[PDB]
DNA sequence: CCATGCGCTGAC
DNA sequence: GTCAGGCATGG
């Protein structure tokens, strides 16, 4: 994560659903917002969640009555992309876990926060030939608020990871908005092997197979892209291999293939998959936030998450809007 | 509860 | 042609 000096959201509250490891609420505290409520259902993300914010998140949201959740002027929700994901069955709106959206709508009708900011996967944009897209937007101008939305990849931002989700914005009608945008893309300048941890951490992880086929040559020479160098077995999911010179591949939650999960890499003439830690950097996460002690729980959670980096830069620029009120 | 080999989709 | 992005079944 980045340090931010001028404190545009001071004074302001929001609530965190979907929670998960809680990345949406280091990026909005970080700009000054105070949190006053949170909501998510597994057992093991409200541990982690616990010991790094000292409380216990509520349960099941669709079993919770609305008129008990506090006033606030920001909601916050990264619901779940297993029915949109290009991965899996493409279900959608007919998926037991793809109605959590109309949740979201009936909360926001009994609370009229101020803003609305929501994320999910690629793919949501162009899903059943775009009727999925018009339908959210239709139903936020129903109740009163403007929609911007936008496709964004973490590699602009200063992270080396491809990354492409969508951003949803809206603001309450009686505001007038007029002015936001999404941010502006920069230069890369921190790569793979820049975030690695040293040798004799990481020895446990080593992998050692015989149907190894290196079929491009190491770079010397760094670049904001994927470089692949090889592969094993039939070279499909979790089994391809990648240069530390370049940039990372998406983590995922539920993926299988020998280098599950975080995929394979090329250190100093051998091949190995990531860390714990090295998860951790690079969705942005800083150092002194506790992983979980189970190692298959926390590889789960890190595949669910956000980039706080690219949250941050987003939610200052909600702050300005809000903030330009000339006579 | 944890490990791993697919076997297809989308965007080129 | 090329390559990146959850389900099913084993135990
Ligand atoms: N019905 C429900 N009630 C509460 N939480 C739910 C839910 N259905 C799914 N979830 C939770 O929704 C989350 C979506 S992934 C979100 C990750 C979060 N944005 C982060 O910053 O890490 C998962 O952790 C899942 O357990």
């Amino acid at each position: 994560m980045i340090e931010i000096k001028d404190k545009q959201l001071t004074g302001l509250r929001f609530i965190d659903l979907f929670a998960g490891l809680g990345g949406f609420r280091l990026a909005l505290e970080s700009c000054g917002a105070e949190c006053v409520y949170s909501n998510e259902w597994d057992k093991y993300a409200q541990e982690v969640y616990e010991m790094n914010f000292g409380e216990k998140p509520e349960g099941d949201i669709t079993q919770v009555n609305e008129k008990t959740i506090p006033d606030h002027d920001i909601l916050c929700a990264g619901f779940p992309c297993q029915a949109f994901s290009i991965s899996g069955k493409q279900k959608g709106f007919e998926d037991s876990r793809g109605t959590l959206f109309f949740d979201i709508a009936r909360i926001v009708r009994e609370k009229k926060p101020k803003v609305v900011f929501m994320e999910n996967v690629k793919n949501f944009a162009s899903h059943d030939n775009g009727n999925t897209l018009e339908v959210v937007k239709n139903t936020m101008n129903e109740l009163d608020y403007s929609f911007h939305a936008k496709v964004l990849n973490a590699l602009d931002y200063g992270i080396p990871q491809k990354r492409e989700r969508i951003y949803m914005i809206c603001f309450r009608n009686d505001l007038n908005i007029q002015n936001f945008q999404f941010p502006k893309p920069f230069e890369l300048n921190t790569f793979v092997k820049d975030l690695l941890l040293p040798d004799s951490e990481v020895e446990h992880l080593v992998i050692d197979r015989k149907d190894l086929v290196m079929t491009n040559q190491e770079i010397e020479q760094t670049t904001p892209k994927t470089v692949r160098l090889g592969i094993v077995g039939k070279g499909g999911q979790g089994e391809r291999i990648y240069s530390t010179r370049g940039i990372a591949i998406t983590l995922s939650a539920y993926g299988g293939g020998i280098f599950a999960k975080t995929g394979g890499y090329l250190v100093n003439g051998k091949t190995r998959k990531l860390h714990p830690r090295e998860c951790a950097r690079v969705m942005g996460y800083p150092d002194s936030y506790k992983v979980h002690p189970s190692t298959s729980q926390a590889y789960k959670q890190f595949g669910n998450s956000v980039v706080i980096n690219v949250l941050q830069y987003i939610a200052y620029n909600i702050g300005s809007s809000l903030n330009f009120k000339p006579y």
